[PDB]
């Protein structure tokens, strides 16, 4: 908790200034010209891979779209080239058959390859597998096992792919690591690299300015002073919101998300630590009524400021959207908050009854209590303009993509550890904790196949942009499972020059 | 409406800096030493008069208290000296008999005096008259008539006393005018004057900083953009709150008051101009319920943001006091807001029925609709720490001092002009508008006698500090009746050197 309010207010990055924003525009135009001159399809695919991994892809969206749309129209015997095209096309919603890998797979003896580069790209592409694509499953089985066996760069490349594949990491999180790798490359575009370093440093400056604003708001509520367990988690919460929506236009989305996660953290500590069962029933009822007079009349003292802070914050949230685009979402947003709170009470009742639920019964409640349903609702209302009534109702209908994404989120948090996923699974199968962890890791990978189908469904009310919020939340949980300061490195540490 | 958000943000007074605050402390100590050396009672009384009229009296409260407490223990044939002592002692709550003026009053022919200086001081003292003190009433009759008959400074002195006596003006409003008069004085204390100019300029800097903060809050709600009739009245509202509570420690009181008055102004325009009767019944009901879900469900579109802005603002107000001193005042503050709103609906129903009420029936509703009861409640909750439960309940009991102060406030606003006080009185007595205005001015002076009694009552739950909020609000209405830019001169125009 070193990065308190005073530290945040004292930051003064140079990259907020106007000179850098001029140079970035100059570089963007110069880069767009260089993209034109890449015409060979493999160079086109390697360019997109580099652009996405440098955190620059959102500047060149139509340019990337042309390249992929063109390659799809024309659609090797190269495993690297086949796997890279497969990954990129599936990532951006195009249909590619799993049968493109059939040439490298022998029916009797399985996959045949010795090239690490082709194996690494196939491993990345395997996470874009759909449900029931047995070639891709065997491809993952073959690639993971080969990668586990493992020149210094090959060892690190193999290590990173095993702990976190590209499909499971948000764009900006890998940006700093990949920026160095790109400057070590001999065939690097020098202007492309200079832009990657410049935009990365400018984003930090933007985030730091937002943190000052959010830091002052948190100080004004004074929950940290009132509640000794309300440790300042502001920077950690912003890290999550930043991974959910990193683009500069999503500043209001990151603000609502950061504050929401900070409040969620305090309320969660009240339910699964500090609150008695009778107190938790009153707080749940007060949230359900959404009546400030009732809450002040019946809540315990320590719960009052916590409820009122949440109450006013959400009502201000409803006011902001009402002013901005004349949309009333108060019923929706407080409904989602109640769902989270009710799932907390279910977990508290289980704990006091000493009831160990079956894993599936736990996951049914656990997918809501991990805030997946609430967070995607917050992200949609605070990050979309105009709000579409059809699209919001689809989220309120408990859709399948939210169902399975939240399950991965819940399973991933429990791996970092009331009884949770690991204890439920051990109790249910008799497996050891070590084995139980491996099976839970596998469930997440199998559930990502279900999620891949819903992303490709273009008949769903959810846009791809709305779906990215949900995936990035899940991706953020994968990332935070590896790292407990990387968050300090992401927000407060510029890249030199 | 020249002083918009952009003008307020661009101000950068030099007097916020630390050097001036050093010199002020040096001057305060040097002045306290000079006060010791004044020992003659008339010089002691003239010193207090100068200190109060320079806006410096709150720095030397115990020093003034000693002087008055000492003079009361020892308690001329000088009308000026008798009238000045009478005014100052009654102003600060000491008992002085009206019989101190009996020497200058002949039973058959009335008051005997030719000295303008003694007449001017008696005129000021006459406003501290109590109910039924026939000497003081005759003193006012004699002094006002003599003053009406009216060397350039005597004419201005006589003019100012007739339009606004000392008892009816807030301290800082007269400060700039009196500061010049004091520097023209030959026997001036030079350090006393330098302090008066310095504190006046420092207060402007403090107010300007508060205005920036309040200006940004008003911009964020966006009511001025939503409602074409919601003209920016922020600077005008702050002027009122500043006259209600000018001291630097009352920054939060001025903030809540300014925003409250800004919201009152918009809501008042909705009731007595723009809203239909059915719409006003829903808004009144929504305020009575204090239910955000109901309001969004049933209110017209244009009323929604106006209600929600008020709703969140008051709930944040309740939150701030709860965090600060663990006091719950939500029931009280929303009760006072409902009383104002209900009085608005009464006036709207009268207007649509074309019913001209009797003046007393109008004043019964009019004293609430002028916001007197609400404003004193806001001032107490936002300007007192700790809040006393006994003292608040006394305000909620509709006490007499609030009853008569609000009546003066209501009568004074109607003089600046649905049918109001002047039309009701004309309709009721057949008097002409010119005569009706004179009678209404007299009512206010007779009602100030009732208010003087309640101020002197030391058995009331209200402290003198709480009573000053109420009187300063009334005093502010007297001041704003004379001036429609004096408000610009008060806040944005420093005194040189
Ligand atoms: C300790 C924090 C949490 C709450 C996760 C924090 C990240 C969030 C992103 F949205 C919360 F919104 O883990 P947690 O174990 O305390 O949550 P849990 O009690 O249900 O298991
Ligand atoms: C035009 C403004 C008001 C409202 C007075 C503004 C000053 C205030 C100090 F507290 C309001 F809070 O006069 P007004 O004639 O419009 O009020 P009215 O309709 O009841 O007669
Ligand atoms: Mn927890
Ligand atoms: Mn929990
Ligand atoms: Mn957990
Ligand atoms: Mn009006
Ligand atoms: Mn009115
Ligand atoms: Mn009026």
């Amino acid at each position: 908790s070193i990065w308190d309010h005073d530290f945040l207010q004292s930051l003064n990055s140079n990259y907020t200034d106007e000179t850098y924003k001029r140079r970035a525009e100059e570089l963007k135009g110069k880069v767009k010209t260089a993209i034109k001159d890449v015409t060979e399809p493999l160079d086109q695919l390697e360019l997109i891979d580099n652009l996405q991994r440098l955190g620059l892809a959102y500047h060149f969206e139509p340019e990337i779209r042309n390249i992929l749309r063109n390659i799809h129209n024309h659609n090797k015997e190269n495993l690297y080239a086949t796997s890279l095209e497969f990954r990129l096309l599936r990532q951006h919603g195009y249909p590619v058959s799993q049968e493109v890998f059939s040439g490298f797979k022998d029916d009797k003896v399985g996959f045949i390859c010795d090239d690490f580069k082709g194996i690494l790209s196939l491993h990345e592409a395997s996470y874009y597998s759909l449900e029931g694509e047995s070639i891709m499953e065997e491809a993952w089985q073959f690639t993971s096992k080969h990668l586990k066996e493992m020149d210094v760069f090959v060892a690190e490349q193999a290590k990173r792919a095993l702990e976190l594949p590209l499909h499971w990491k948000a764009p900006m999180l890998e940006a700093r690591w990949f920026i160095h790798v790109y400057e070590k490359r001999e065939d690097k575009n020098h202007l492309l690299l200079e832009l990657a370093k410049l935009e990365f440093n400018t984003l930090q400056a933007i985030y730091q300015e937002e943190l000052k604003d959010i830091s002052g708001w948190w100080k004004d509520t004074g929950l940290g002073e009132k509640l000794s367990f309300a440790r300042n988690r502001l920077v950690a919460s912003f890290l999550w919101s930043m991974g959910i929506a990193f683009e500069p236009q999503f500043a209001y989305c990151r603000r609502v998300l950061t504050i929401s996660i900070a409040l969620i953290t305090v309320i969660d500590d009240i339910y699964d630590v500090y609150g008695t069962l009778d107190e938790l029933e009153i707080f749940t009822d007060a949230v359900a009524r959404w009546d400030i007079n009732y809450a002040l009349k019946h809540l315990p003292g320590y719960m009052k400021m916590c409820f009122l802070a949440l109450y006013n914050f959400v009502n201000e949230f409803a006011y902001y959207v009402l002013k901005q685009q004349d949309f009333d979402m108060l019923l929706s947003i407080k409904h989602a908050w109640l769902g989270l709170i009710q799932a907390y009470l279910v977990e508290a009742k289980w704990y006091h009854s000493k009831y160990t639920p079956k894993l599936e019964e736990y996951l049914e409640n656990g997918l809501v209590s991990i805030t997946g349903p609430l967070i995607i609702t917050i992200s949609y209302l605070s990050g979309t303009n105009p709000i579409i009534k059809k699209e919001l109702e689809f989220l309120e209908s408990n859709p399948d993509i939210v169902h399975w994404s939240s399950k991965i989120f819940r399973l991933q948090d429990d791996l970092g550890t009331v009884p949770k996923s690991i204890q439920c699974y051990m109790h249910e199968t008799g497996a050891s904790e070590e084995v139980a962890r491996e099976h839970i890791k596998d469930m997440m990978r199998q559930m990502w196949k279900k999620v891949n189908a819903y992303t490709a469904d273009k008949d769903s009310p959810l846009t791809r942009t709305t779906a990215e919020f949900l995936l990035n939340l899940v991706r953020m949980s994968h990332f935070m499972y590896l790292h407990g300061d990387v968050g300090f490195t992401l927000l407060f540490q510029p890249i030199p020059l």
